[PDB]
């Protein structure tokens, strides 16, 4: 419908600087054309952002959340 932005990955920019502290909630988007893009919602900013999978606090979360 558009051109190359819809079914593809929904995340574009990742806020690795984020930290579980200022993070309000966590969410994920199950896409086929892409992988599991973990989304989120920051507090200090009060907005939704894509968190990095290699984060220090998310590495523990993804560890228990995955397995």
């Amino acid at each position: 419908k558009p051109v190359s932005l819809s079914y593809r990955c929904p995340c574009r920019f990742f806020e690795s600087h984020v930290a579980r502290a200022n993070v309000k909630h966590l969410k994920i988007l199950n896409t086929p054309n892409c992988a599991l893009q973990i989304v989120a919602r920051l507090k200090n900013n009060n907005r939704q952002v894509c968190i990095d999978p290699k984060l220090k606090w998310i590495q523990e979360y993804l560890e228990k959340a995955l397995n």
